[PDB]
């Protein structure tokens, strides 16, 4: 009976349930409404979600993340060759050409396919829903990026089956976000919808058309390597240079543990800067036992990220051009992804669309799961959300 919607994200995943026409986004064990798409292996245990992300800096080789970048891909693909520089964990090619992620678990070398790592994240999301409901959950709708090919979609579905889920359907992330806002029902005439999705690792812009409850993806564009992690890197690079000026040229970047600890604090300061004018980046005993402290204003963060923020409009202009339509023809702009909380990004999009207010009532890092939950309820025979 019970069907859930799961946003299986690059950096974070989210699970929702639509009951009685209302959608509940389910908080995990730590009270978090999203769960990191991280799986770690230690001498004693297999950690998933928050616990895995929290020990990543102390166990880099055996903490897996970004499996969505490998799922359904052949190890020889150029995107794998390029992305692998960003991973402290080992990835090798199997005889079937599939990527094999190599970790140490309980003193033993273990290998996993990307869909096996994703199945562990999906199993955690299934368990999050089950703890909340107090009952087993078998059915699910899982979302994927609109550009995912047949191999990537099938491997995502296989990850669901391995997790014990009966995958009712694989749907597109931009379409799930549009469904969450009821843009398929509220209109009932021709509607052009722009989905602006800026997450932790990726940026996706999708232009949809909705005529008579039917969504079609007209054009997609973005940058598979632009996200919140790149804005954190701008703060890291600044702090590394600031530490040099304060401590006689000492280079924090030569110690990978110092960089990871600094990156953790840079990301926290960035989030604070979305609702405050200032934030403090503090790392006690950062490098060579030296304490680090700096105050970052929202203006300085906006300056370091100025080009990256402005360049988010380029894929917007590209989808409009590909779809042969003017920006004035866009009926709704939906903000998806945790990075859309950055005020400067919201302002740039509003100004680009001539003052039009974007749809951001649903927590942007929850809108995809929210729409998947609605679709899961419809596919289960529940018409209450209509
Ligand atoms: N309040 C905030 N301001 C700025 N960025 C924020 C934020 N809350 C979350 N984020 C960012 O959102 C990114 C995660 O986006 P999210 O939509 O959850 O994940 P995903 N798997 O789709 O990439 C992270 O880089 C995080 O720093
Ligand atoms: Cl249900
Ligand atoms: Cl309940």
């Amino acid at each position: 009976e019970v069907a859930i919607g799961i946003d299986l994200g690059t950096t974070y995943s989210c699970v929702g349930i639509c009951r009685n026409g209302v959608v509940d986004i389910i908080a995990n064990d730590q009270g978090n409404r999203t769960t990191p798409s991280y799986v770690a292996f230690t001498d004693t245990e297999r950690l998933i979600g928050d616990a895995a992300k929290n020990q990543a800096s102390r166990n880099p080789e055996n903490t897996v993340f970004d499996a969505k970048r490998l799922i359904g891909r052949k190890f020889s693909e150029t995107t794998v060759q390029s992305d692998m520089k960003h991973w402290p964990f080992t990835v090798k090619g199997g005889s079937d050409g599939k990527p094999m992620i190599e970790v140490s678990y309980q003193g033993e070398k273990k290998t996993f396919h990307p869909e096996e790592i994703s199945s562990m994240v999906l199993k955690k999301m299934k368990e999050v829903a089950e703890t909340y409901l107090g009952k087993p959950v078998k059915n699910a709708v899982i979302t994927v990026p609109a550009y995912f090919n047949d191999s990537q979609r099938q491997a995502t579905k296989d990850a669901g089956a391995i997790a014990g889920l009966n995958v009712l359907r694989i749907i597109n992330e931009p379409t799930a976000a549009a469904i969450a806002y009821g843009l398929d029902k509220k209109g009932k005439g021709e509607q052009n919808i722009l989905i602006f999705d800026l997450g932790g690792g990726t940026f996706d812009v999708s232009l949809l058309t909705l005529e008579d409850g039917i969504f079609e993806v007209k054009a997609t564009s973005g940058d598979t390597h632009l996200g919140g992690e790149d804005f954190d890197n701008k703060l890291v690079n600044f702090c590394v240079q600031d530490f040099k000026k304060k401590n006689g040229g000492k280079d924090v970047s030569k110690n990978s543990k110092s960089l990871r600890r600094l990156r953790t604090q840079c990301e926290k300061a960035k989030r604070v800067l979305s609702s405050s004018a200032q934030a403090t980046i503090e790392v006690d005993s950062l490098f060579d036992g030296i304490d680090y402290n700096v105050n970052i204003t929202r203006a300085k963060f906006e300056e370091l990220c100025m080009d990256q923020f402005r360049n988010t409009l380029i894929p917007v202009e590209k989808v409009l051009k590909d779809a042969k339509m003017d920006k004035s023809q866009v009926h709704e702009i939906v903000l998806v992804g945790g990075s859309t909380r950055i005020p400067k990004i919201q302002q740039l999009i509003k100004d680009f669309f001539n003052g039009k207010e974007p749809c951001k009532a649903i927590n942007p890092d929850e809108a995809v799961a929210y729409g998947a939950a609605v679709q899961a309820a419809i596919l289960s025979g529940d018409q209450s959300s209509a």
